[PDB]
């Protein structure tokens, strides 16, 4: 069927590995954050139609800088992306999930706000969640509590419980092989293995420390391709991205790859 959510040119490995997607990106600081500490909104100026919204949360002690690279990278492919700072840098996963969802709520509110740069740019029914470490755990809590979310793609996630068997949202877990903060064997892989009801994927970056998917990482072509492909496939229902979303990269930079129920 004609997909009313399809945006942008037909993807290629090259187009998805590039630093920038097809759309021009602008950004603004949120003047009065509603339910979180601070936020930057990244948006395409020329997507050609309304686009989904993604909210991204940092890890413990961390700020927008740790996750900022996702803002332009995703927005340039046709998303409105909010990177947040938490109320406290020492907020835990449940609080991070609440704040992530408050950020999505504010982006949806701004779609209806005539003074906003994202006035009329958002499809409030199509949302995604991403984040690092405790903000990754928070993303999985967000998905568990809000199953109408269309996609989740946390990185090096941690939560006090690894049991996300209730999650029905398509979930891509970025993991870091040599993580010594939230070891893969005790955190990311148990989380991945808990999820039985969803499309899901596990992508472990070989030799990576806990920060392996953060701003300034040396694998932006692969990690950015996978994140954009997952969000395109599931937030936009865009089957042009089915092979990019589901494929094993068969990459010497990937130490572990798993996927299930992917189409
Ligand atoms: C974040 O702080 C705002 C402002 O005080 C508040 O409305 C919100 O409830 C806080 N969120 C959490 C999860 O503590
Ligand atoms: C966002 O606003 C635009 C223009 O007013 C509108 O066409 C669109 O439906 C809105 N989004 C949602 C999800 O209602
Ligand atoms: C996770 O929680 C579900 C729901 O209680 C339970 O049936 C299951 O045993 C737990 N799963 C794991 C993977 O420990
Ligand atoms: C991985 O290899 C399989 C089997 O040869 C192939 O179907 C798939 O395209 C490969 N992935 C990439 C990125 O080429």
């Amino acid at each position: 069927e004609f997909n009313p959510y399809a945006r942008g040119p037909n993807p290629t490995a090259a187009s998805l590995e590039a630093s920038a997607g097809p759309f021009t990106v602008r950004s603004f600081t949120v003047s009065r954050p509603s339910g979180y500490g601070a936020g930057t909104v990244y948006y395409p100026t020329n997507a050609g139609g309304t686009v989904g919204a993604i909210a991204i949360v940092p890890g413990y002690t961390a700020r927008q800088s740790s996750i900022k690279w996702w803002g332009p990278r995703l927005a340039s492919h046709g998303f409105v992306v909010i990177t947040i700072d938490t109320n406290s840098t020492l907020d835990q996963p449940e609080s991070r999930s609440s704040q992530q969802m408050a950020a999505l709520r504010q982006v949806a509110s701004l779609n209806g706000t005539s003074s906003s740069p994202i006035y009329g740019k958002v499809d409030t029914a199509r949302m995604g969640v991403m984040g690092w470490s405790m903000g990754g755990g928070g993303s999985l809590i967000s998905a568990a509590n809000n199953p109408s979310l269309k996609a989740a793609a946390p990185q090096a996630p941690w939560h006090s419980s690894t049991n996300f068997s209730s999650v029905t949202v398509p979930t891509l877990i970025f993991a870091c092989e040599n993580d010594s903060i939230a070891p893969v064997n005790s955190s990311a892989l148990p989380i991945y293995d808990s999820m039985s009801q969803n499309a899901k994927q596990f992508l472990e970056i070989k030799g990576g420390s806990h920060s392996c998917a953060n701003s300034g990482n040396s694998n932006q072509a692969l990690i950015g391709k996978k994140g954009v492909a997952w969000m395109k496939r599931f937030m936009d229902n865009d089957t042009r991205y089915s092979t990019f979303a589901c494929e094993n990269p068969n990459s010497t930079a990937v130490s572990d790859f798993r996927t299930a129920n992917c189409s």
